[PDB]
């Protein structure tokens, strides 16, 4: 039976193999990413029994997807091909570190989601549902779909689990603040980051206050990162390590946080493990390759 | 002075380094296209005087585009980058042949042209003026500058070139033919293949009578080709050579045969002149990578 | 439910990515392959639901091979790792043409197979079991199995059939008579080339006349091949192609038969299709890179 | 109009694709290069009207340069390829860094350089001309061409600025201390390292007593560096960066002061955005792949 | 004359191109491999006089190791292919850092190695001979043949140096602490690292009483490292350097330290020159790729 | 004992990945060449001792041609890496054949060749001494060399073994035809293709009047070729190969001859060795890569 259940728009991700402007490259690597998809493929290399539901075109892009995702041993019950293209964006990391990003997303067969995309009972027996703030960004379809979707998670006693993740091209602070508090009623786990709490909150110290959700996570940078759990917050274990590729450290953390909880860990093991994905996707080229696989915790332990 | 300016929506191409289906490579090659900027570059590859006019994204990939026709000699008096992004596609060569595209375009910054995208004047004392059936199928804009581009040049003594090139994908055989009976008109020179003039006139031989411009030449695949001037009908060189990327032998052809006749050639050597470009770049993965310089023609000789 | 079911044990093929010899190489390509493997996979690719059999080690390389059969859409209810490693071989194909193998298997995970490796009632409902003269060559276990395996599928009802494949390398003219000899009455489609019925009966004649399945088929390189069923002897299209890599058409070719017979079509049709495979493969680099997609023979129809 | 023009011999750089020793290398980069060369495209990519003046040989290579320069939006009034060959160089770094340089351009096309190489009235209402130490060394009839250039900017108003860079393979520090003694009274801006600063007057001190320069910049490594205007004497910021490939950055830098001057920025800026030159095509492989584009500058600001 | 004069099994190195899991590579390296090798290519690069003593499969992957020797001027006078295989491996390198290795060579040519393999009289003037404890963990004949060799050098006044280099794989701290007890007497010189001493005597500390052989130098991590010579400890240079395949730096070390040595170099250079080795070694992806050549040292110098 | 001697200058070809104008490129192959280098090689794989004398420059190119020999199995008796620097070029295969090359190897160490340059006992009991007309081109230096050096095998009972090999580049037809004329005498083998005849001697027929060696082999394309040997002409298979890299054809050609009579085989045998040889170089990419080994023509047998 499926412990997790995620969804989202999946996307292909085309980056250059070194640092350096886009403009002048002529060689670009092709990975699958997505948030929720970074973050099923990295639980179901961990063990865990997850399913992604989500659309892509019928292209070669989605096939690819697809592929990816049946060969990492995602769930794809509620997950198909379907009329339309799939969304794909074009990365490029800087020298000094500015990173730009361009994406060709707009009206893919993946930003279609409505509520009712799948069966509700789907959701039955499951542990967590967990979604992105990037998916009701994309259009009002989606974000009808995503209340829903947690309504459903909730009324069947599913942990509902978001990682914010602002998008200012996607949307407003003030759309987003108004969204949030529409929906933290429902979230039981909360994902975060400070520039986000800043902001959307002008300080990491209001946001808190304002959302203060049953457990809410927050990633700081390389300063580790606070868990607050019952009126507690553990601090996690801050990280040395450069990134080579950070686009996609912050789902693999999330990830990694659920994959604790789902084992019933304590919170000091669920930050641990967390951080432990998260530098490990950073420390890989690609959205979510460098996730590491369960027999590597094993020999880790 | 130019002697040739073409205009169109210049689009980047990504493409496998070898057969197979998109949905299994992981590396793709970057390459720069868009028939009339595949044929500008030919041109100006040959030693012609030729401008392109266009608009691009303010993108790293619109940037690409304009180094590269920087490099290649082409005149960008009234090219250059602004608001939007670029348009880009990816490609995918079977096996056995079976060839498929998928766009990622509409809306781009360069599907913009509008009829006055430049100061007609520059249009004066040019040979020819060449387009392709491609950029008017964009947007009633594209299509609206289109027709007012050759009225243009028409009234500047400028010979109108027109390579039809219908893609199904823009729009339907009714609309391309409506367009034409409206453009035909004012052009002087027009390029077309077997498949269309079947697709849109049932028979290579409706379409001729239909289609009578002052000069027509008829691709036949590797069966050379024919040219229609002074009710005469010359044949040309047929090629045995196997193709490595056709991609784009259609706009080589079109601008070998322009060089030519910019060069005041008989007929036969127009055509023998075009079969070698197309040849050159069909033989070359690419969109129009494979393009010979004027050096070469030179030794050649 | 299955349409077929294949087993065997799957290879890592590392390749160099061009002719010479493998002592100057210094970069190899990395293949999944196997026979079977390859089999299993171009069905699938087909849409042919099939399902695989067989054990690799608890290996990087082992779980390379499950993801891409996994990727493919291939069954492994009864798949899986096990404690041991994954055998892998190296390849090389000279200038000329004489290719040259080197092996690294004996004693793997998966050439463990011995009788009972799945549960027979997986065969239930199955259209055919497929074998290679590999598998039985490897070990006593896998001979056992064999031999167990289409005995079981005999006893289900289900088509036995079987790819000669010998391998002077595993094993003696002798014993494969012996094989074969002993097991030829449970089968009910054999595959065969000229080399080995030669090198295994003196003439690819007396072959014929000892080993006498219901239904017979002979790859003659490129001299198309034939087809033995109900007395009659129908000629395969032979293919003016040149290979590219022809490790692995004779495997591409058998699936292209069986998905002809799953399909329930004539003689003349399963060859036809089986040429096309075998010809998709060999013109690509890699075990069974290259076979062909069921929207492909689509378009192609 | 033109803001800066600059002069000297490109070249073209061969470099492996990772550090080690070139014997070993079986794969190199080809980039192009030149000081003065990398100082006017870093300063093209500024938007900086800027125009290169030298010579290449009519060989592929030439083209290439020329290709590149064209493709920057460097004025070539006065560039062209003219009989000869072009030079170029092979570099290897070491993995603990110790790096070693390989010529090939001694009577290159590019190193003929006299007095009169380009009309005067070129130099008229520019800003500066940028000249390296590099130039003089190669002939004497560069060196004597160099004097003649910044006599005639002088003549025109035109500040002159001069980048030490010497080099030992070219000539004796006693004969680059001739040059620089009969050269500096025309200088405005002088670029200079504490190496060379060193090499040639024993200390950084006696240096700068020496050749004091309207304006003088010292480079002293990873600490940040010195500017001398008006007895005053700021720091720049020091840069916590690792070089990639450090072949460059001494222009950059240079080109990177030099845009803020031309733009009339306080020292303290010029030399801000000096580092940030400096630091970008460190941080990247190729003599000045890494430089910036005005945009970037727009953006992360 | 030879100086120099090490044995062992050579092996070919497979490794990826980039940290990550093996399972998701599709490209490996190939590089030539083997503690005893690695070395004598060390000393070869370096100007000594050295020969290797082994054996190889005759298969292309043996042909390689030859020729790799052969380029690299290592005497082969008792090395020659075989009838049987060619040791192989491959590596892998994890994001965080935990390797992992898996071996192909049980049973090659190589690990045969029986006592008099070679021509005694070849050790005749040799200052040093040179093994790992790798080579008797192979096999009894190994082992056997490991002191029977060291037993002729003895015998021969010729130096015996030991790399302790204890794999797990081949067999257990007691044997491995067998072997050691029973050939200590005979060697002049022992190389060790930490974790060895703690793995098999408790503390870095105890093994240095048991294990008390005229020179023993102990490799500390970056901590620089210890060597003990007439009851004196002379401490080495500890490196700040981040390694990129420390696959091979323990032996390019004691190659270092060997070099010294065999030109008669006080301790402290010996050491200076063993990190030095190792360092760049390090520094290099390859067991031995990044090894210095003598000329290197001499503009190092 | 050697069996045949070569000499010339090594030089390091570089070259494109594939087709197209050097300029375009930005990734070359570096291989190593030089007519007699390729000849010693093709012959060194085919069992042949043979000795290579030569210079090249203290530098890392220098190295690897040495590496590159020496891994070979070639005789570097009289090989050896002098102050100066190892001569280099550029290739560029263009689409439609148009090839062009870029030399950079005037005054190296390897073009310094002059009369002593070996011991000539080295000579003694040796079968052959190849050269190459591009030897005695390079210098008057290499030119006198040339001539001493054959005076010497003929001295000593040695056959003498030219490659016309006439370069524009370096000499005129007059020069060439002075030093063949001055040369022939002492000619006991020559090979010589028909423009060289043709532009010599204004037809293949006077060539063949004026230099009537003993024994002469014409190439002829890829119409066979002719071998005249006892005022008999025999004619050789023509091959029906398109080329990949032409490049050194030419050469194995000629080793192959040479390998056949040195086994002492009839004319017939050496030419159907010669083709067989410069086909497999042709068939592949780089100056003598391509070249087969002993144990192919064994498998071929």
């Amino acid at each position: 039976m499926l412990e997790v259940v995620t969804a989202g728009e999946p996307l292909v991700a085309l980056v250059p193999q070194e640092p350096g402007h886009l403009r002048g490259k002529r060689l670009l690597e092709v990975y699958v990413g997505g948030a929720e998809v970074n973050v099923a493929v990295a639980l179901a290399r961990l063990g865990v029994k997850v399913g992604f539901v989500g659309r892509v075109g019928e292209d070669e892009l989605g096939a690819m997807v697809e592929e990816r995702l049946r060969a990492e041993g995602v769930d794809l019950t509620h997950f198909r091909r379907a009329p339309g293209f799939t969304g794909l964006y074009l990365r490029e990391y800087l020298p000094l570190g500015q990173g730009r990003v361009f994406y060709y997303r707009k009206g893919s067969a993946g930003s279609a989601l409505a509520p009712g995309a799948f069966d509700p009972d789907y959701l039955e027996g499951v542990r967590f549902l967990h979604l992105s703030g990037i998916t009701p960004a994309l259009s009002p379809e989606a974000r009808a779909f995503s209340l829903w979707a947690m309504e459903e998670a909730k009324r069947r006693g599913v942990r509902v689990s978001l990682d914010v993740n602002y998008r200012q091209t996607l949307w407003s602070p003030e759309e987003a603040r108004g969204f949030l508090e529409r929906a933290l009623p429902g979230v039981d786990l909360l994902f975060l980051s400070e520039e986000e709490a800043e902001l959307l909150f002008g300080r990491v110290e209001e946001a808190l206050r304002a959302l203060s959700a049953p457990e809410v996570v927050l990633k700081r940078g390389a300063k580790g990162a606070w868990a607050f759990v019952d009126g507690r917050r553990v601090e996690g274990s801050a990280f040395a390590v450069e990134a080579v590729d950070p686009v996609g450290a912050g789902d693999a953390f999330a990830a990694g946080y659920l994959a604790g909880a789902v084992w019933g860990l304590p919170v000091e093991e669920r930050l641990r493990l967390a951080n432990l994905l998260g530098a490990s996707v950073a420390a890989s080229r690609g959205d979510h390759e460098g996730a590491p696989y369960r027999e590597d915790l094993e020999v880790l332990l």
